RNA sequence: GGAUUGACAGAUUGAGAGCUCUUUCUUGAUUUUGUGGGUGGUGGUGCAUGGCCGUUCUUAGUUGGUGGAGUGAUUUGUCUG
């Protein structure tokens, strides 16, 4: 239950909750949303910039 | 259509122990809940025990086989100097 598909008519989809650009992970690691921050889960600090 | 685990930051806390709370993220059969059954215990019992030690005892004492005495417990042997 990750309700963050984003998919369309037409068969295509794209991505929700813009995701880490992590050089641990292939790119399939999702951030999270919070307040003046979002967050990786993996690598548990990277890239919180906020949005 | 998830067992469960972990986590920046803030509150919180002596404490960047998320322990617990907010935010969501992370992992994905190992765990988690209950039952039985285990494990651990510088917890009790040293009067339930082992082992070790100390002491009786830095002394010269102890024992039995065959015989003898004695109904016997026992004694002689192990002695008077």
């Amino acid at each position: 239950v990750l309700s963050y598909y984003k998919v369309d008519a037409e068969g295509k989809v794209t991505k929700l909750r813009r995701e880490c650009s992590n050089p641990t992970c292939g790119a399939g690691v999702f951030l999270a949303n919070h307040k003046d921050r979002l967050y990786c889960g993996k690598c548990h600090s990277v890239y919180k910039v906020n949005a």
